[PDB]
DNA sequence: CCTGACTCC
DNA sequence: TGGGAGTCAGG
């Protein structure tokens, strides 16, 4: 606990080596338009801290910052580089991110300061953030000293942790995970977030005000059927109306009481009207907290744009996160809730919105991983997996699969992939559990492949203790030889379903990476605004509709080469409801 | 603050 | 007794 530094009161030129460790602080969690605290810079010359009134003013310190020839190693860079963008200067020359390194290297470490990340390596001259800057009501910028101490503690942890991150990355073969996948990427979601999607704010205040009207009209509605004025929002007022007053029989319970869940009062309507109005109302409730006030609470009033944050380095799985909105839990489902995305529109005039989606990217993934002869063929003729598994598991002809019986078989290929039980599978279809047991069973006697995947994973995984994805990402399983049924079972589940969701996020990650890069070499105006798991979303002028049909499905079907094919599905039109 | 509701993949 | 997420109101 003993590091020098310089408190400097302008830039020097020995600041702006080609190769040190940047702070670029910004202590609010969201990031946008947020202030830049303090700056550190950690090098062959020694250590300095900068104030961003100076330094961001200094013509020189800005060159630097944009000279991609200038080599940085930062924590969580994308946050400095959106943060530099509202201040309307460019980062470049990031060629490690140690938040990145260390999420790599294990996810469940939940690293979210470059303390925790010291910790993977014991190293601790550097404090938590959250032990400098408070929590709560609490937290505060300190004085400069301490401030300036923290700053370029931090630079000095990146500084000394950078090789010994990336030694163990590369001995685990996943250097090339974080310098060509994810540190790209980085750089891409950075775009993504500054020019944020354009929302039609008349459209959804005036979609608000048709909803708090049918909202008043269906609580009405349930307070007549239920005889009494309650709280419908309150699961437990709810429960003492269903299960008390009304006597309706107890199908769950959870620790704090009645279940109310959306699957219970299904159930329940063969009783009583009156869940299936608090099911909708429930849902009314949902468009009007979240989608209209939550959404209009975010978006930024002289652009009318919102700026959602991918969260990166977060999932345990390699998807990304969004949040402050989240943008990835649009409704879409029902009509009802899916007309939200007419109120979110290109950012300019005449333009088009432009969406692409994988068709059963997990199901392909799942048949090249489990090298299944059977699950391969199918798609390799396109043929319908859901019709092809309702053939084998009612055995019948393709022409006698009704309606129903692929609804049930669609449950069942997806239910295998999230290692479903019988118990679960006849809740969610409520059918026969004998049935629903017997579907299961018929579905693994058919695809024998994916049997044994499921059987081979899991013994890879209490051998190893981890198990990987396609492009090397992994997850450890520390639990999968726990005696305890419940808790090892869970880790077998993760075992299954890690290989066949992470290779899915890595695939959609690369995409984006070719994707950009083809967009830039052919001089488009197009861009991506959003990604949704194993969808991409861009807004482009219209002219360039054409040239997108093509270009985007096969950059994203061309992304990996597996023993499938990669399928993907687009539309486009004049708001994202459109896009279908 | 957590829990359980809704939303998405 | 179904894998991965975030936000909301109620309590």
């Amino acid at each position: 606990a003993k590091m020098a530094f310089t408190l400097a009161d302008r830039v020097t030129e020995e600041m702006l080596a080609d190769k040190a460790a940047l702070v670029v602080e910004v202590v609010e969690e969201n990031y946008h338009d947020a202030p830049i605290v303090g700056i550190a810079v950690v090098n062959e010359h020694g250590r300095f801290f900068l104030r961003p009134e100076t330094a961001l003013a200094d013509p020189q310190f800005v060159a630097w910052l944009g000279d991609e020839t200038k080599k940085k190693s930062m924590f969580d860079s994308k946050r400095a580089a959106v943060a530099l963008k509202w201040k309307g200067i460019e980062l470049c020359g990031v060629s490690f991110d140690l938040l990145l390194a260390a999420y790599l290297l294990d996810p469940a470490q939940g690293v979210d300061d470059v303390a925790a990340a010291a910790k993977m390596k014991q190293y601790e001259a550097v404090r938590p953030d959250e032990a400098v800057y408070g929590k709560g009501a609490k937290r505060a910028v300190p004085d400069e000293p301490v401030l300036a101490e923290h700053l370029v503690r931090k630079a000095a942890a990146i500084w000394e942790l950078e090789r010994p991150f990336l030694d163990e990355l590369r001995r685990n073969e996943q250097d090339r995970l974080l310098v060509e996948l994810e540190q790209p990427l980085s750089s891409i979601l950075a775009e993504m977030e500054f020019a944020g999607v354009k929302v039609d704010t008349k459209r959804l205040e005036q979609m608000g005000k048709e909803l708090a009207e049918q909202l008043g009209t269906v609580e009405q509605r349930i307070y007549e059927l239920a005889g009494q004025e309650f709280n419908i929002n309150s699961p437990k007022q709810l429960g003492v109306i269903l299960f008390e007053k009304l006597q309706l029989p107890v199908l769950k319970k959870t620790k704090t009481g009645y279940s109310t869940s959306a699957d219970v009062l299904e159930k329940l309507a063969p009783y009583h009207e009156i869940v299936e109005n608090i099911l909708h109302y429930r849902q009314l409730g949902k468009l009007q907290s979240t989608y209209i006030e939550g959404l209009l609470k975010v978006v930024r009033p002289a652009t009318k744009k919102v700026h959602t944050i991918f969260n990166q380095a977060l999932t345990q799985t390699g998807r990304l996160s969004s949040t402050e909105p989240n943008l990835q839990n649009i409704p879409i489902r029902l009509e009802e809730g899916r007309k939200i995305r007419q109120a979110f529109v290109p950012s300019e005039s005449d333009w088009l919105i432009f969406a692409a989606d994988y068709s059963q990217i997990e199901l392909r993934v799942l048949a090249h991983i489990a090298e299944d002869d059977n699950l391969m063929e199918a798609f390799r003729r396109d043929l319908d997996i859901h019709t092809k598994t309702a053939m084998d598991i009612f055995q019948v002809s393709e022409d006698e699969v009704t309606p129903n019986m692929r609804r049930q078989a669609k449950a069942v290929n997806f239910g295998i992939v999230y290692g479903i039980s019988d118990y679960g599978l006849a809740q969610n279809l409520n059918i026969s559990r004998k049935e629903a047991a017997e579907f299961i069973e018929r579905y693994f006697e058919s695809f024998p492949g994916v049997k044994r995947y499921m059987e081979n994973i899991v013994q890879e995984a209490k051998q190893k203790g981890y198990v990987t994805t396609l492009l090397h990402r992994r997850r450890y399983l520390p639990d999968i030889t726990s005696r305890n049924f419940n808790v090892r079972s869970f880790a077998e589940r993760m075992a299954m379903n890690t290989p066949i969701q992470g290779s899915a996020a890595d695939i959609i990650k690369k995409a984006m990476i070719d994707l950009n890069a083809r967009l830039k070499e052919e001089r488009l105006q197009a861009h991506l605004l959003l990604q949704v798991h194993d969808e991409l979303i861009l807004e482009a002028p219209k002219e360039e509709m054409e040239r997108l049909c093509r270009l985007v499905p096969e950059v994203m079907e061309q992304a990996v080469t597996l023993r499938v094919p990669l399928k993907v599905d687009y539309h486009y039109g004049s708001t994202w409801y459109d896009a279908k």
